[PDB]
């Protein structure tokens, strides 16, 4: 597979002349750039994280609520890749009602966290789901019931189980979570393998058919390591889909990508990391005759 050979010695090369630096810095100042004035609303405000990360009007989520339609999450689809993704910040303790009923609304079966609970910080998250079985959580504004069904804890990552009721219909739903707990903000994952592992248990969970409501995927901002893991994912769909993998240009596939959602993967080790993971990844894929 000389293919393979070829992008390795592309990428041990880029490694060599110490580059990656610059082709980042490449692709994100022709990145796209549009309107995020409903994210700028002042009454918005508290729905946002930070002040500078917003999701574009286009592509927003709408949350289908009477008050305020409003969620910092934007709808990314890949046409040639076959695949949507919601990627969004992580829930701020005003706006766990909106996550899940945005969950909900949007039928998603499954939700990548990227990033951990800090109760401090500038780079926090809110504790969104139960944490204890027993105890299961109520949201009132948007009359949401959340229960903590399952949870299997490994070593990288953790799997759970949960069970999301709309308490207006009594309907429920089996909502899983994949929370990869060691990447921490602007770094990169423990190990190519590690995030391979974690991406191929999303994967054959089903979350990420077509079946259900696009997978949310979010980290601290929603942008850096949301926007690895979609990137990832992303590219080696399309290794696969197409006739040969040389072809895939990560430029041209993070611009496309940036065109739904701004900042998407946020350092050039983060950048680097998601090649390698591909090239990796593409590999196992193709291999195990
Ligand atoms: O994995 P993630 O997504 O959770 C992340 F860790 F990468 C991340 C964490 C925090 C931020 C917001 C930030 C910095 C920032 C602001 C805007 C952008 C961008 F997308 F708009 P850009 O096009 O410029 O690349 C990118 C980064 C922050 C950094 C450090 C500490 C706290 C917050 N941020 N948001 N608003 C800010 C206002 C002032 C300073 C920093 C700000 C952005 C990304």
């Amino acid at each position: 597979k000389l293919e393979f050979m070829e992008m390795e010695k592309e990428f041990e090369q880029i490694d060599k002349s110490g580059s990656w630096a610059a082709i980042y810095q490449d692709i994100r100042h022709e990145a796209s750039d549009f309107p995020c004035r409903v994210a700028k609303l002042p009454k918005n405000k508290n729905r946002n994280r930070y002040r500078d990360v917003s999701p574009f009007d286009h592509s927003r989520i709408k949350l289908h609520q009477e008050d305020n339609d409003y969620i910092n999450a934007s709808l990314i689809k890949m046409e040639e890749a076959q695949r949507s993704y919601i990627l969004t910040q992580g829930p701020l303790p005003n706006t766990c009602g909106h996550f899940w009923e945005m969950v909900w609304e949007q039928k998603s079966r499954g939700v990548v966290m990227l990033n951990r609970v800090m109760e401090k910080g500038s780079l926090k998250c809110a504790q969104y789901w139960p944490q204890k079985e027993e105890k299961e959580m109520i949201f009132e504004d948007t009359n949401l019931k959340l229960t903590l069904i399952s949870e299997d804890i490994k070593s990288y990552y953790t799997v759970r189980q949960l069970e999301l009721e709309n308490l207006t219909t009594q309907e429920t739903r089996e909502i899983l979570h994949f929370h990869y707990t060691t990447w921490p903000d602007f770094g990169v994952p423990e190990s190519p393998a590690s995030f391979l592992n974690f991406l191929f248990k999303v994967r054959e969970s089903g979350s990420l058919s077509p079946e259900h409501g696009p997978v949310v995927v979010h980290c601290s901002a929603g942008i850096g390591r949301s926007g690895t893991f979609c990137l990832a994912d992303t590219c080696l769909l399309l290794m696969d889909k197409r006739k040969d993998p040389s072809s895939v240009d990560i430029k041209k596939v993070l611009l496309e990508m940036r065109k739904f959602r701004m900042g998407l993967i946020q350092t050039a080790d983060q950048l680097r990391f998601s090649y390698l993971a591909v090239i990796e990844g593409a590999k196992f894929i193709m291999g195990d005759s």
